[PDB]
């Protein structure tokens, strides 16, 4: 078996390898990348996103999310207080301002140290789950918005055609802006290109143990687990680092820097938080493999994560069983 251990795999392919992006993930599964629940692919030196980032600033956050925190330092909740619209230049500026800017600090270490430690006593502002892409339309290798479908995968796989599309999503994130502890919608994968900016930390647990993380959340968070029999899929759940090893929680953790991308794998747990100012571009994707997760995937009823109109296929077709019960959690 590769990667026995689950560790975080780095990938650094050559321009010809970066052509098929199928084959690389398949690849990837090949040396055991999909154990860790996570991976880090460093694009060939030839490639490029875009030419220049020099015209983003007119991009609008109609809804930008302050995170407020309940609980203690190392196990909390976040809820989103939606705030008014402001530009990317607007939020750019915030994200610079004494009140929000990345502290001084030594290196990645102190500023893992200092967020875990005082993360809950600010409320920083995140601009995510933006519909768009800043792709260059002539970018043909790794163009998270020309990814082949999952409703084309499942009809690949399946034989079935569905509605549903499927595009990328903007991130705007500054100084200890979060993203909860989760797996993606239907347990599929998803990809994450860091356009520019400070880093991304992020921690995962993999895939095989996914299960003794959530019996820990359910410990943690008391209440929420007696509201919902997945309410990790809230996605408003923090437990720290120390909290996991404490508990014997197998995780990972790595640090990804612009122009780096992320794979997360099916039923791959991760969270994290930003350095200070960035901009990521997300999507979620499909493989063969994942259809064996996607018929196991967990899902919220109890009405609280709300999710897309595509996703309504998928559990139609992949979860029959559970088809009136979740939907009637979506209306
Ligand atoms: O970047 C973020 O805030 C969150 N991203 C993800 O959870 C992802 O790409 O799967
Ligand atoms: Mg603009
Ligand atoms: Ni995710
Ligand atoms: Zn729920």
């Amino acid at each position: 078996a590769q990667n026995p251990n689950c560790n975080i795999m780095i990938f650094h392919p050559t321009k010809e390898e970066f052509n098929d992006f199928d084959k690389y993930i398949a690849y990837m599964e090949s040396q055991g990348a999909h154990r860790a629940g996570l991976a880090k692919i460093i694009p060939p030196k030839e490639w490029k996103a875009r030419e220049t980032y020099d015209n983003i600033s007119e991009i609008l956050i109609a809804t930008p999310l302050q995170q407020v925190a309940s609980g203690r330092a190392g196990v909390f909740t976040q809820y989103h207080k939606k705030k008014k619209a402001m530009t990317v230049g607007e939020y750019r500026h915030l994200a610079n301002s004494k009140k929000y800017q990345t502290p001084p600090h030594q290196n990645f270490e102190d500023l893992e140290r200092k967020y875990w430690k005082n993360r809950i006593y600010n409320s920083p502002i995140y601009g995510a789950d933006i519909s768009g892409s800043l792709f260059d339309e002539n970018t043909k290798q790794w163009n998270l918005g020309h990814l082949g479908t999952i409703q084309d995968l499942l009809e690949k796989e399946c034989g079935v055609v569905i509605e549903g599309v499927n595009t990328p999503y903007l991130y705007f994130g500054m100084w200890k802006t979060t993203f909860a502890w989760h797996t993606e919608d239907m347990d599929l994968y998803s990809i994450n290109y860091l356009h520019l900016g400070e880093p991304k930390t992020w921690y995962v647990v993999p895939p095989e143990h996914g299960q003794r993380l959530e019996r820990l959340a359910r410990e943690l968070f008391p209440g929420s687990s007696r509201g919902c029999g997945a309410f990790l899929r809230h996605k408003v759940a923090l437990i720290s680092p120390t909290v996991l090893k404490e508990n014997g929680i197998p995780f990972n953790r790595i640090t990804q820097e612009a122009g780096e991308f992320m794979v997360t794998f099916p039923y791959g747990y991760h969270a994290g938080f930003n350095h200070g100012f960035n901009c990521a571009e997300a999507i979620n994707f499909a493989t063969p493999r994942w259809i064996d997760y996607g018929k196991m995937a967990s899902q919220c009823s109890c009405g609280e994560a709300r999710v897309t109109f595509s996703m309504d296929a998928f559990v139609r077709i992949l979860q029959p069983e559970r088809y009136d019960l979740w939907k009637r959690g979506q209306d």
